[PDB]
């Protein structure tokens, strides 16, 4: 089952209101054909070039950033283009991205919350339609609706009276969530 983690000072905020500030606080990278600028909007795999471990990417504004955990593949420019694939376990929002490649992997200095388990399994078929793409995708867009329909399904699957309109305090008492020093 999805395994959530959060820092105490988003004990009573639900995991909407948490996920719609952090995403429209984060912005858009803008990340779209004509405005790609590699190391500034492009974000980095670990270990990379185009697959690995992690995918990781902070705010071309400030220090907010995400990192993506699975068995992650990035086809660029081959066919179907421009498509993140592969299984996605994880994904932890906050600020302040640390490591890299060189390092041996990603992690942030402040990790706000985390969603993990999330058993996401994108064929390269599926190309851009993929869960995978856009729940990732819609991240460096600044827009969280894709990873919020996704931890929905996986907490009413728990029980269908929890959802992404229950507080972080509420599904810790549900059993699938835990927190963290503020
Ligand atoms: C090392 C990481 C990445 C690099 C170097 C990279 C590079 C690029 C480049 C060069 C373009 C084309 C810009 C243009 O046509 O002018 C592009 C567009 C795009 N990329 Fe990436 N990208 C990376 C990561 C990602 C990831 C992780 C995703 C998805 C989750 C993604 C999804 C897309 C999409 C959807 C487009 C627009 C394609 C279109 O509308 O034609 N990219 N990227």
């Amino acid at each position: 089952s999805i395994s959530i983690s959060y820092s105490t000072t988003y004990s009573g905020w639900t995991v909407a209101d948490y996920l719609a500030d952090w995403s429209a606080y984060f912005g858009d990278v803008n990340h779209r054909p004509g405005q790609v600028v590699d190391g500034s909007n492009t974000g980095g795999f670990n270990p990379g070039p185009f697959d690995g471990s992690q995918y990781a990417l902070k705010s071309t504004a400030s220090d907010a950033a995400f990192i993506a955990g699975g068995d992650l593949h990035h086809t660029l420019f081959s066919n179907p283009s421009h498509t993140l694939w592969g299984k996605l376990d994880s994904i932890a929002l906050g600020d302040t991205l640390t490591g890299g490649a060189s390092s041996g992997g990603y992690a942030l200095d402040s990790q706000e919350v985390s969603f993990s388990n999330l058993g996401l399994d994108s064929p390269i078929a599926q190309g851009r339609d993929g869960t995978v793409h856009k729940v990732v995708y819609g991240l460096m867009s600044g827009d969280s609706s894709a990873l919020q329909g996704q931890i929905d399904a996986l907490l009413k699957a728990v029980d269908p009276s929890l959802s992404i309109n229950s507080t972080f305090d509420q599904l810790a008492a549900a059993g699938v969530a835990h927190a963290t020093p503020a």
